[PDB]
DNA sequence: GCGATCAGCAA
DNA sequence: CGTGCTGATCGC
């Protein structure tokens, strides 16, 4: 049942049809400066398979890559563009990306090739990439024949499938979503994950070395306290110590044995002096093993550059995630953390971090969705919103709100911002599900429309199948007919928050877009390194600064009109740490 | 080697 | 009893 195809030695004009299922294969999970292992094509003449070395070597074939009045059809064009990028090579004309269109009609499915994409359309004539690479230690290019006939088959499935997804799409009002929004984000990611992140090796390998120091000591006085040594690393042997030899109370258990995590250790900490030791040692050694070590592991030696890798479509919220290195949870609300962002510096000498990020972008598109009367006021006032909340739900005057009540105010927000349970925030604010309860009930009398907006969006989950978000994202949550509980309240959880946080990734992610169009209007040299979900981090000349603390908020927060304004708050410095 | 476990970081 | 990511430990 072979499928035919041309496994060519040279390029020909026919191969270079305006319109065309590519295949750039990168086997390398990250894809940075990775092979590309064979190419496919396939078009209104036939199918064609073509050797790296002759096609990227082939004028008129780069010639045709980087045409964008010739169409291509792929899956995953940002892992091609960027493979490209690091050979010089440009991509343009990518009109349809088989795992963004996948991604957006349904992200629960987790397709991550494209025989899974295909699978969803009862199109199962191509081979998984993991039945033909392998995994693991087992990962392998399969020899030229098996190798040539997977890429076209993916090729083919591309060519086959770009319709049948273009009409979904279309029915689920989600084609501008498409071609809009995710398929142009991809190419400025590509841009920003090339462009890489500076890190200043010497000052990390400095760090270290102190940390190395600290962590000795620390490690000796627990074995000093504890009257023996052992793997502190080791929930269960830490566990053994503290429980069994030393005897303090077990306030929490796990599925496997006793609880260490941070929270219950704080509540042990009058009991034993090795207690405050322990925690000081699980942060140092946090540092040290992530995000010194860690960082030091993918630091490019010959740029001492780093080059993340977005992952565009994994969330069920449309929010971005990063990998190799993680750049979304950098240190920064511990000062010894914090001190980590000193080692991220500019990539070009006189360049300056410029950092920028919206201020409650989920609680102000929760006013404006749920059209709350007074969150609404509350935002256009510009008001501190935990000292608000507390007002609201503790009755009492702005001068009367406690640091304590703003405090629990704040963790109340927080929960709202992510759908967290009764149970989330009773374990967050240290208090029983009953007051937590209790808390939430007193929010939903405050804010009225926001009750009903959680209330109604539940029915319409039920009723629909899905939530929307502004700009149509959509999210299917089939548990929330369960007859569970837990399953089914996580379902409506899910329901209220998604809109939430799916529309706040919307406006970013239209902002960035906005954004580089503006950037090059301009002619500035300023450019995206990274996002954090609610933030924008850009790196420019000394000299644009100033023009930048105008720009950048203004297309921020006109990225879309809402009910209620947007804001925009910024900072910039020598550093990623001086961005404060 | 590799997956399960537990831990902790960010918005 | 939000998510996604990475690292140390540990049994098969
Ligand atoms: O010196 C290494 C040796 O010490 C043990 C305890 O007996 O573990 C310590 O060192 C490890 C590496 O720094 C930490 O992960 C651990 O938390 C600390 O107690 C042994 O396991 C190890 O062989």
């Amino acid at each position: 049942a072979k499928m035919a195809f041309t496994l060519a030695d040279r390029v020909t004009e026919e191969m270079l049809a305006d319109k065309a299922a590519l295949v750039v294969e990168v086997v390398e999970e990250n894809y940075h400066d990775a092979p590309i292992v064979g190419i496919a094509v396939v078009n209104e003449h036939g199918r064609f398979f073509l050797r790296p070395e002759t096609a990227l070597a082939d004028p008129q074939f780069v010639a045709w890559l980087g045409d964008e009045t010739k169409k291509k059809s792929m899956f995953d064009s940002k892992r091609a563009a960027v493979a490209l990028k690091w050979k010089g090579i440009e991509l343009c004309g990518v009109s349809f990306d088989l795992l963004l269109a996948a991604y957006l009609l349904d992200p629960a499915q987790g397709v991550d090739d494209v025989a899974a994409a295909a699978k969803m359309k009862q199109y199962e004539a191509v081979r998984p990439d993991e039945a033909v690479y392998g995994k693991g230690a087992k990962r392998a290019v399969p020899d030229e024949p098996v190798l040539a006939e997977h890429l076209v088959r993916k090729a083919a499935a591309i060519w086959e499938l770009e319709r049948p997804f273009l009409d979904e799409l279309r029915r689920n009002e989600q084609d501008r979503l498409l071609v809009e929004l995710e398929q142009p984000l991809s190419s400025i990611l590509a841009e920003m994950e090339f462009a890489g992140v500076k890190v200043d090796t010497k000052r990390l390998e400095q760090m270290g070395k102190e940390l190395a120091e600290q962590l000795g000591t620390v490690e000796q006085r627990i074995y000093e306290l504890a009257g023996q040594e052992f793997n502190i690393n080791s929930p269960k042997q830490l566990g053994v110590i503290l429980f069994e030899k030393l005897q303090l109370p077990v306030l929490k258990k796990t599925k496997t044995g006793y609880s260490t995590s941070a929270d219950v250790l704080e509540k042990l900490a009058p009991y034993h002096e090795i207690v405050e030791n322990i925690l000081h040692y699980r942060q140092l050694g946090k540092l040290q093993s992530t995000y010194i070590e860690g960082l030091l592991k993918v630091v490019r030696p010959d740029t001492k550059k780093v080059h993340t890798i977005f992952n565009q479509a994994l969330t069920q919220t449309g929010r971005l995630s990063s990998t190799e290195p993680n750049l979304q949870n950098i240190p920064i609300r511990l000062e010894e953390g914090r001190k980590i962002r000193q080692a991220f510096v500019p990539s070009e000498s006189d360049w300056l971090i410029f950092a920028a990020d919206y201020s409650q972008i989920e609680l102000r598109v929760l006013a404006h969705i749920a059209e709350d009367d007074n969150l609404m006021e509350a935002f256009r006032r510009d008001l501190d919103i935990h000292t608000k909340t507390a007002m609201d739900i503790f009755q009492v005057s702005e001068d009367e709100v406690t640091p304590n009540m703003r405090r629990q105010a704040k963790a109340v927000n927080f929960g709202i911002v992510y759908g967290i349970s009764d149970y989330g925030l009773a374990q967050n604010l240290n208090i029983s599900r009953k007051e937590a309860a209790e808390f939430i009930e007193r929010y939903f009398e405050s804010f009225p429309g926001v009750k009903r907006y959680m209330e109604n969006i539940v029915q319409e989950a039920k009723q629909k199948g899905y939530v929307t978000t502004l700009l149509h994202r959509r999210r299917y949550l089939p548990d929330i007919t369960s007859r569970n509980f837990n399953v089914r309240s996580f379902a409506e959880r899910m329901a209220m928050n998604t809109p939430i946080q799916g529309s706040a990734a919307d406006i970013i992610k239209k902002a960035m877009i906005d954004l580089n169009a503006r950037l090059k209007e301009e002619r500035l040299q300023a450019h995206l390194l990274l996002q954090v979900h609610d933030e924008l981090i850009l790196e420019a000349p000394k000299e644009e600064m100033e023009r930048l603390c105008r720009l950048v908020p203004e297309v921020m927060e006109q990225a879309v009109t809402l009910r209620v304004p947007l804001k925009v708050d910024y900072h910039y410095g020598s550093t990623w740490y001086d961005a404060k």
